[PDB]
């Protein structure tokens, strides 16, 4: 039941890791925001209660815990996003509030390949900085900075120095990402998950001007051509709002933080998007008679340009690993260490699930003198069937440099879908991925008593990748990125740009976007803290623009190439005449 007389300056759309930084930098300039959530409070410190009985007068949830992050895998059911097809965390902190919590100071390569001027690292560093203050890593998040159940580590980590590899600390050696090695970061503190809602969170929540709305999902923005008046709201559970609230007359600005899936959705129920796709939301049986009229519609590549890392899991299995059962501790934990975490916040418990052991990385030129960045992510556990004991999976991740992409639809029922399968559609993404599992064997042949499980001996390093299914069932790496593509190149006239360097939707005076959507493709490293960097970087640009001009009776208020205000002075509406032309009226 959406309130009288209220609006704000800002309304941010999803608490995850675009939403919450913004909303947080946004509110500090002392600007009304409203942060608009789907699901409900989820660490402690946001006020939620939802976690195991062992955690129970401790203040403590089942998201603060490292060592249970893995229960998700098991466990999602009302936690999970239902509107997609693959893996989203729908509750407060989106993503952060179910993710593993690795945390990387970005690789100044990655935002000078991927892109334009104005996002180069030049330009985001100032951003890469305070996000960095905001959120330091810990490689040794057990509060006294000893580290637990390390054998596995030492394992490999002694490997790869034999095989000429370099130890760094990952986070303060960011642009050494080839043939490296290091403890895996983590935005954990205090032995806790932390994060964006241990950060930006709290300082946002102690502002007046600062309001958040939980339960309540965005089912589009409302809009007169191109300008955004307000937002559609429903209750996701009980205590969500239903209404349309709006944002401050000609001055006010969305922004969608709903994620690389939720907010294209939004998008395309707001009549931006494909022909195609909107005419699968005119269609449909919940939008179809609600829907904003087509010729009203905005035509951008929304769900284009779908990317994520590539994962190819490998096994090896060494008789000085050490399995420890994160699962287990979700119900019956070891007591020690149930009791080391709860009185000293120490020990694996404040370690992430499953025990995750040496990160490291190694860039490979191409045949097409393409650099493509792979990232390695071992960890103590079984994963192509193999069994948990003695065990250690090292996934790889292609990602910067790969030139294979994707595409997400919608469906009749508005749920998203990866209807164009992004991975290995060149080959020369495949060589990369073939070329790494090679060089990883070259590094690790001589460790005594290490067996390859997968692949096993008999089968070589191409013949196993051209073995796996090509699928995100499989092969994904829960790093979408992409269907709001930023760039200069209009989606009108038929570029690939969703949004412009400031995040405006294209089309729009007050719409943008700031989460995952918008990268033009994956990063070396786990997207989160890229993705906090980038609103950082959003929240700035926006903020830096003069306040939006309405357009004075009789001005020109919109068309399909207009650049400008889609709002009009008081005493006129703007009046749409043909595709090209709206005028004040
Ligand atoms: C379990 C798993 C493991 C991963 N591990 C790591 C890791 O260790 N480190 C790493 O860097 N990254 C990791 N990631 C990647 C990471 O979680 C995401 O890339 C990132 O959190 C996404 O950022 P986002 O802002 O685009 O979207 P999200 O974090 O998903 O935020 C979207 C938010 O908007 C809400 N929302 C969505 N639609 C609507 C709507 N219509 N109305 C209102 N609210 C809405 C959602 O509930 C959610 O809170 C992993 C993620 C998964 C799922
Ligand atoms: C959002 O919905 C959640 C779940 O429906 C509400 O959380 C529950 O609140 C009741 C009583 O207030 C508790 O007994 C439950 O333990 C809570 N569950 C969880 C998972 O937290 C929450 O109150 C709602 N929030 C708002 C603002 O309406
Ligand atoms: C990452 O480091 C490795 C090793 O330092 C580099 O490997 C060299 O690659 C060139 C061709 O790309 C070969 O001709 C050399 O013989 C390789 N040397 C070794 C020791 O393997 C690799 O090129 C580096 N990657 C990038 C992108 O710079
Ligand atoms: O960034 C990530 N971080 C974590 C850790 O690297 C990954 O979690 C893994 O995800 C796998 C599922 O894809 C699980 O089988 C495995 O136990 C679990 O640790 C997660 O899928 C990936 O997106």
């Amino acid at each position: 039941p959406v309130p009288t007389g209220v609006s704000f300056d800002y309304i941010v759309v999803g608490g995850g890791a675009g939403g919450i930084p913004a909303a947080d930098k946004l509110s500090e300039a002392g600007k009304s925001v409203l942060l608009i959530e789907k699901g409900f409070a989820s660490t402690a410190n946001t006020g939620g209660t939802l976690g195991p009985e062992w955690l129970e007068g401790h203040d403590l949830t089942r998201f603060d815990v490292p060592g249970l992050c893995n229960q998700i895998w098991v466990d999602s059911k009302g936690i999970a996003c239902e509107d997609t097809d693959q893996m989203a965390g729908c509750v407060l902190g989106g993503g952060t509030a179910v993710n593993a919590g690795l945390w990387f100071k970005p690789y100044s390569l990655d935002w000078d390949y991927l892109f334009p001027d104005g996002w180069k690292y030049n330009d985001v560093q100032p951003a890469i900085n305070r996000a960095l203050s905001r959120i330091p890593g810990t490689d040794a998040p057990s509060t006294d900075g000893k580290r637990y159940y390390q054998e596995g580590f030492e394992v490999l980590s002694k490997g790869l120095a034999a095989g000429g590899w370099t130890s760094v600390t990952a986070n303060n050696a960011p642009d050494k990402k080839n043939r490296t090695f290091a403890h895996a970061p983590f935005m954990f503190a205090g032995g806790e998950r932390n994060g964006p809602l241990g950060t930006y969170f709290q300082t946002a929540k102690k502002r007046n001007n600062f309001d958040v709305w939980l339960n309540t999902s965005v089912k589009r923005v409302i809009r007169e051509g191109g300008h955004i008046t307000g937002v559609e709201v429903e209750p996701f559970r009980d205590g969500g709002y239903e209404g349309i609230v709006p944002v401050t007359k000609v001055t006010g600005r969305v922004i969608l933080s709903a994620g690389t899936f939720g907010s294209a959705k939004i998008l395309l129920r707001s009549g931006i998007g494909p022909e195609d796709q909107l005419e699968v939301v005119a269609a449909s049986e919940k939008d179809g008679p609600t829907m904003i009229g087509n010729s009203s519609w905005i035509n951008l590549p929304v769900g284009y340009n779908l990317d994520d890392h590539l994962n190819t899991d490998t096994v090896i299995s060494h008789p000085d690993v050490v399995f420890y059962d994160f699962y287990e501790a979700w119900d019956d934990p070891i007591e020690s260490d149930k009791n080391s975490y709860l009185e000293s916040r120490t020990g694996i418990l404040a370690q992430a699930a499953p025990n995750i052991g040496p990160m490291f990385w190694e860039e490979i030129v191409g045949a097409d003198g393409i650099v493509r960045q792979l990232q390695w992510t071992a960890r103590v556990e079984g994963s192509l069937g193999a069994p948990n004991g003695h065990t250690m999976t090292m996934s790889q991740y292609l990602g910067r440099g790969a030139t294979s992409r994707g595409r997400m639809t919608i469906t009749p029922s508005l749920t998203t879908i990866v209807s164009d399968v992004p991975y290995l559609k060149d080959p020369n993404d495949k060589e990369a991925v073939i070329q790494g599992i090679i060089n990883l064997q070259n590094a690790l042949q001589n460790v005594a008593n290490l067996t390859w499980l997968f692949p096993n001996s008999t089968i070589t390093p191409r013949e196993y990748v051209e073995s796996m299914v090509v699928s995100p069932s499989n092969r994904r790496s829960n790093h979408w990125m992409g269907t709001n593509k930023l760039g200069t190149d209009d989606g009108r006239k038929g570029g690939s740009a969703v949004v412009d360097l400031d995040t405006r939707v294209y089309g729009t005076d007050n719409l943008f976007v700031i989460d995952a959507s918008i990268f033009p493709g994956v990063p070396t490293t786990n997207p989160t803290s890229y993705i906090v960097v980038a609103a950082e970087h959003a929240s700035s640009r926006i903020l830096a623009l003069p306040d939006l001009e309405p357009v004075p009776k009789y001005g020109q208020c919109g068309g399909r190439e207009w650049t400008g205000s889609f709002v009009c002075a008081d005493g006129s509406t703007c009046e749409y005449q043909n595709e090209w032309y709206s005028q004040c009226l």
